[PDB]
């Protein structure tokens, strides 16, 4: 079998859609190579898809695993709701769920992965679905504890904290879900956001202010994505009705909601607890997301394996290679 990573519309794979709890869910499905070890669904984050994992889904169908990556919420050809209350990590965590057993029956399990945004719902999907949850891993993004109370963001960077947060002001807000609307706008965007730089190195995009606009069009070629692949995003994305960002965005609108679920959880619900193994992979040079953002987080479980990979937050490309390893060493034990 071909393990290279997947190329735009690669054939080794399947791209279906099912009825997922009202809403229709894109994916990307890739059959195993050798009798199905376990069935692997893979959720990625923002700006992502599930193209995302294009050096991840190969090798997994190569080591024996069938592998669903969804298009979340949001995002190219999965719907768009209107209602932010679908776009909570616990509604999110019902999707994959329904969407896991819809392929591995009701009684099945699954290894679940998860990167940025991802990673984050695959903690709570392993948190709030543990009958179906077998072995979980996330790639930068570390367990943030139940949500005790609730906080504006603006009062909490104006007091100095999650400073590596403040970015998310400005994608919760009009600015960027106006401004980049067509494909014009979409490949400069990703050339933002995918490292590519102006002719004074001025960067398109930055954890303190979000999307640099004077920026975008001086914008050069990013150098975490090859050509068809940045039109491969701008493709995509375009499939969302404009404005294209909006379903995307609204990951960022949820924070109350998010606390209020949760809050409800921290109260009254069980303990945030990890009894499966679970796996997570920092990346060093993650400003959204850095290591050190994960200290304390081994008490919540009882089987953590911790990895490191050097690369930006776009390891699963940036550093596909070794993630694999990381993956395949880690899932080689802890399914034994
Ligand atoms: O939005 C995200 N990434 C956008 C792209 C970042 C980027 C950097 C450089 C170049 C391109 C893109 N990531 C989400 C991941 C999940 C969310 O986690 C919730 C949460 C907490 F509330 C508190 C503590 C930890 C914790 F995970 C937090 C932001």
């Amino acid at each position: 079998m071909d393990t290279s990573k997947l190329k735009p519309n690669d054939p080794r794979v399947k791209y279906e859609t099912k009825q997922i709890r009202g809403k229709t869910y894109s994916y990307i499905l890739g059959e195993p190579a050798g009798p199905k070890l376990e069935t692997v669904v893979l959720v990625h984050g923002w700006p992502d898809m599930a193209f995302g994992w294009r050096h991840q889904i190969p090798y997994l169908m190569s080591l024996g695993f069938q592998v669903v990556a969804p298009n979340m919420l949001g995002y190219a050809g999965t719907d768009a709701p209107r209602d932010l209350s679908q776009f909570t990590l616990k509604s999110v965590s019902a999707d994959i769920a329904e969407l896991a057993r819809s392929f591995v029956g009701q009684d099945g399990q699954i290894v679940l992965g998860g990167h940025d945004w991802g990673g984050a719902v695959v903690w709570r999907t392993a948190y709030y679905h543990p009958e179906l949850v077998k072995a979980v891993f996330s790639v930068c993004t570390p367990l943030h504890p139940l949500s005790a109370e609730y906080k504006p963001l603006e009062d909490i960077v104006a007091a100095g904290h999650m400073l590596n947060f403040k970015y998310q002001l400005q994608l919760k807000g009009p600015d960027v879900e106006a401004r980049i609307q067509g494909k014009d706008m979409l490949r400069r965007f990703f050339r933002a956001m995918f490292g590519g730089r102006g002719p004074n190195g001025e960067a398109g995009f930055s954890t303190s202010d979000g999307v640099h606009f004077d920026v975008l069009d001086k914008i050069g070629a990013p150098p975490l994505l090859d050509e068809q692949e940045l039109e491969y995003y701008v493709e995509q994305y375009a499939l969302q009705e404009a404005p294209e960002l909006r379903g995307p965005l609204n990951w960022y609108r949820t924070r109350e909601l998010n606390a209020k679920d949760e809050m409800d959880r921290a109260k009254n619900g069980p303990p945030l607890r990890f009894e499966m193994p679970a796996l997570f992979v920092a990346a060093s040079k993650d400003n959204a997301l850095p290591p050190a953002m994960s200290k304390g987080m081994d008490a919540f479980y009882k089987d953590l394996t911790r990895a490191e990979v050097d690369a930006t937050h776009w390891a699963l490309t940036q550093a596909g290679d070794e993630v694999n390893r990381v993956i395949g060493e880690w899932l080689n034990k802890a399914l034994g």
